[PDB]
C-alpha cells in the first residue's frame, strides 16, 4: 500500500494550503497518509489558532501575492486547508500526529489541541511509521 | 536508473540554486529527474517571470547575505538555475511539470509558461512518478 | 538497515533545531544519518558562525513567536541543535557532510568548519549515501 507522510513544520497558510491538498489527493488515490504537526505546525493545529478571527499568515517572501492568492481561492470556494484534512479522514485512511517535543517548548497540553489530533509522539515513531512511503518536510 | 522528484513550492533565488544545482548533478550522474512547480515555484517559471530586469528575490530571512552570493556568482559566471534546468534535460533525463491547482489560484494559462515545461498535471499524477524514489519538498 | 538523510540548507534556529532534534531521536532508535550542509546550512556550520556571540536567528515569519521558543529551551536546559548532532555522533552511526559547491559560492575553506564534519562532497555523493532511506530538505 502507497504511503505519504509529511512533517508539517510550517504555520504560514501557502504552506498548510500544500498540505491539505496533498492529503487530499493522497487519500483520494487510496494512499495512507501520516501528518506530523511540528514547531509551527503544531500552534497552526491549537484549538486557538484554529478558532482565531486574525486573517491566516502569508510567507513574508511573498507578501505582495498574498491577496490574489486569498481572493482567487474565496472566489472558488476553496475548502480551508484543515477542512481537507479532516474530509481526508472521513474518504481515506489518515492519521494526524502531533509532536511531543514541540508541545513542550511552547507548553501546548493535548487539551489544547484540535480533535482531529490522533496522537502526540516523538520523532523515533513518526520515522518508523514514515518508513518505506514517501516523505516530505514542508 | 535512479530517480530523484522536487515539488519546487518556493520562488525566491536561493532556493531556486539547488533546484537548479540539485537536477544538473543528478541528471550528470544518471538519474531520472522530476520536477513540479507549484505555488511560488510555478510563478517563478511563467515567461514574465524569467523576463523580469528585476533583481531575483533572495529569502527575507538572509538579505544581508544576499550580495555576497550573488556577487560570488556572477564572478564565477556560474549558470542561472533555469539554464541548469535546461542544460540538464538536454544531458538526462529530466521532466518538468507545472502544477495544474497553482494555475487556477494564479490564473496562469498554459501559453504563460516556460517553453521547457513538459506537462501539467496534479498532485496524484506527481506521487506516481515520485514513488520508489528519493522525494523533496524545496 | 533503517536510515534518515537530511539535506540542511537553511540556517535559522527555527530550522535547525528539527534537524538536531531529528539526528538525535534517530540515531538513538538505530538509524544511519546523514547530514548535508549546504547553503546557509553551510554557513551555520562554521565555526565564526558557531563561535559567534549574536543572538540565534528566528524566521522573520515567525520574529514575535521567538522569545517564547528561546525562553522556554533554556530554561528546560535544552542542548543547542549542534551538540545534539554531535551527541547523536558519538552514539550512532551519524555523518556530516559539506556541500562543496555552496563552499566555492561563500568563499569557505575546510579549515573553516566545525571539526564534526565528516567529509565535503557534492551532490550526487549525497543522493547515493540517501538512496532507499527516508530523506528530508529543511
Ligand atoms: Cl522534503
Amino acid at each position: 500500500k502507497k504511503k505519504l507522510s509529511i512533517i508539517v513544520f510550517s504555520g504560514t497558510i501557502d504552506k498548510l494550503m500544500p498540505v491539505g491538498i496533498l492529503t487530499s489527493g493522497a487519500a483520494a488515490s487510496g494512499y495512507e497518509v501520516n501528518l506530523f504537526f511540528t514547531f509551527w505546525g503544531l500552534q497552526a493545529i491549537t484549538k486557538r489558532s484554529l478558532n482565531s478571527q486574525q486573517p491566516p499568515q502569508i510567507d513574508k517572501n511573498y507578501e505582495q501575492m498574498g491577496p490574489i492568492m486569498m481572493q482567487k481561492m474565496q472566489e472558488m470556494k476553496y475548502p480551508m486547508w484543515h477542512q481537507l484534512v479532516q474530509q481526508a479522514k472521513e474518504i481515506g485512511e489518515v492519521k494526524v500526529f502531533a509532536c511531543s517535543t514541540t508541545m513542550e517548548f511552547f507548553g501546548i497540553k493535548r487539551e489544547d489541541l484540535a480533535e482531529f489530533v490522533d496522537d502526540v509522539v516523538g520523532v523515533a515513531t513518526f520515522l518508523d511509521r514514515a518508513e518505506g512511503g514517501t516523505t516530505l518536510f514542508i
